[PDB]
């Protein structure tokens, strides 16, 4: 008689500082090893105490969806290590467990993947596309996890203020469980841009003929942060100050 087994031993996710209350973070799932059943699994989180009556995150008991339960203003680099449990038979059966890491980021952690297909196409296939991106990042940083911040129209024009809904801006970041924070955005750029032709070939079954990533770019918000004189420090190979 065997306990529920989570599909991953370790779920990694992220939230941005501006995430709304009860925003989706990630979904967990456990099944019975012998039958594959999962229709009666009750999911619960085990989170350490948080100040001020905040609860951090909740999980939908019967769907496994983890959602935010507090705001994350100014909390870039905060991290939440907790557990999720699954108990079969609506709580009356055996239990399994997995670890969870959620890291807080902002636009200083992100890169924009620009594609020549509409955002609805990218969104529809996002699970398969994220898994491909994971593979390339994990070759450089084992165990890292790519997270999708947003999928939208391609931004362009002055200050990237115009929207082209026939193309797509896919804003991503990656969380490193060794550091409990995001991978440096310029390292993330190097990982993706350096393999852009290989990633494009892997994306072909999903983007269709003629579809490809056009470029990787840094969010416009990063330029606004430097103009305000924030997060500026030393970086390697340059005398110009770049936001951290
Ligand atoms: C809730 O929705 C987010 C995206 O909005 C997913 O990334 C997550 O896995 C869950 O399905």
């Amino acid at each position: 008689d065997h306990p529920p087994v989570f599909q991953k031993k370790f779920y990694i996710g992220g939230v941005s500082e501006d995430a709304r209350m009860f925003a989706s973070v990630l979904r967990v799932k456990a099944t019975d090893r012998d039958t594959g059943n999962y229709s009666a699994m009750a999911y619960r989180l085990i989170i350490p105490p948080i100040k001020e009556g905040k609860e951090g995150f909740v999980v939908e008991t019967y769907t496994g969806l983890i959602k935010t339960a507090m705001l994350f203003h100014n909390m870039r680099r905060s991290y939440f290590k907790f557990q999720v449990i699954a108990t079969d038979d609506y709580g009356k059966g055996l239990s399994g467990k997995a670890d969870v890491l959620v890291s807080v980021v902002n636009q200083l952690d992100m890169q924009v993947i620009v594609s020549n297909v509409p955002p609805t196409l990218v969104e529809k296939k996002i699970e398969d596309l994220t898994e491909i991106l994971d593979r390339y990042v994990q070759e450089q940083i084992p165990g890292a996890k790519v997270v999708v911040e947003s999928i939208g129209a391609r931004r362009h024009g002055d200050a990237y203020s115009l929207e082209d809904y026939s193309k797509c801006d896919l804003t991503v970041y990656a969380i490193d469980p060794q550091t409990n924070r995001a991978i440096d955005r310029n390292e993330l750029f190097k990982f993706l841009d350096g393999k852009l032709l290989d990633i494009n070939k892997d994306f072909q079954p999903y983007y269709g003929e003629g579809g490809r990533i056009l470029e990787i770019r840094t969010p416009e918000a990063v330029t606004s942060i430097k103009k305000r004189g924030e997060s500026l420090g030393y970086t390697e190979g340059a005398s110009r100050l770049v936001p951290r």
